[PDB]
């Protein structure tokens, strides 16, 4: 717990629907 990193996530192309696995 120090920093706010941030993870990558797959997009989809769909219903407006990104994420990751």
């Amino acid at each position: 717990g120090s920093k706010k990193p941030v993870p990558i996530i797959a997009c989809n192309r769909r219903t407006g629907k990104c994420q990751r696995a």
